[PDB]
């Protein structure tokens, strides 16, 4: 039925998993610049198409589909590692991201993780460019066999934090995913997570058609409370949001 409306809304969670591109950093211009360059000597490669269909995909997987002659892990690592310096020094934080990452750093490190389709050499530089501490639990492109939209990166994250899915009682193992992209939202949902959609890459109208449970403009809508050692939980607070599903608070 109709969305929730009351603010703030408070949710006890066991862990939080964060996407990087579009969620922590607006790296999309840098990534688009890379794809245009990649395509410049490939007549069969429609960079425009690839840029807009591959949000949240591993670069290796986009290349495997659209230019498979170049689907070589070391080569892709080399290409991606160059992106931050060449095209991404002007990349900005999703508003509130720096603050939220700092607030997460104050919690036990086992309460959160990053799971990105970016390679490690690219993603680590994004944190440096925003002056955010590199995350301790940090899942990247080559840490998984299957990338988003398959759940593997998010399964690996929740399992690594000590909260595998509890199918019988999902309220005993409560994990939220923060994501901007359809691929990531599908992956998060398939990993049994509650989903916070960030309306950066896409707008509210678009994300209302996707499996996110709550949609926010950015992270200025979001705070974290105090760790509770007894329940191994932390309080997630939404000071504001654009849309929240009627069952958001239920697992
Ligand atoms: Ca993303
Ligand atoms: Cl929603
Ligand atoms: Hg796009
Ligand atoms: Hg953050
Ligand atoms: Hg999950
Ligand atoms: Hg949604």
């Amino acid at each position: 039925a109709m969305p929730l409306t009351t603010k703030p809304l408070s949710l006890k969670i066991n862990a939080a998993l964060f996407d990087v591109d579009g969620t922590i950093i607006i790296s999309q211009p840098a990534i688009a610049a890379f794809w245009r360059d990649f395509g410049k000597d490939k007549p069969y490669f429609d960079a425009e198409h690839v840029i807009h269909i591959s949000h949240g995909w591993r670069t290796y997987d986009a290349i495997a589909k659209f230019a498979p002659d170049f689907a070589d892990e070391e080569y892709v690592n080399k290409l991606e590692g160059e992106i931050p310096e060449k095209y991404g020094e002007h990349s900005i934080e999703v508003p509130g991201a720096v603050k939220l990452c700092n607030a997460l750093n104050a919690l036990p490190k086992e309460k959160w993780a990053v799971a990105t389709s970016g390679t490690r050499d690219m993603a680590k530089k994004w944190f440096d460019i925003l002056k955010i501490k590199r995350p301790e639990y940090f899942i990247t492109a080559n840490d998984v066999k299957q990338g988003k939209p398959h759940p593997e990166p998010y399964l690996k994250g929740r399992n690594g934090l000590g909260f595998p899915i509890n199918e019988q009682d999902p309220s005993k193992s409560k994990v939220v995913v923060f994501e901007d992209a359809p691929a990531g939202i599908a992956a998060g949902k398939a990993a049994g997570c509650k989903i916070v959609g960030i309306a950066t890459t896409f707008d509210l109208d678009f994300l209302k058609e996707k499996g996110c449970d709550i949609i926010v403009k950015n992270h200025e809508s979001i705070r974290v409370g105090e760790y509770n050692a007894e329940t191994d939980e932390v309080e997630l607070i939404f000071d504001d949001y654009l849309y929240a599903k009627d069952d958001l608070l239920k697992w």
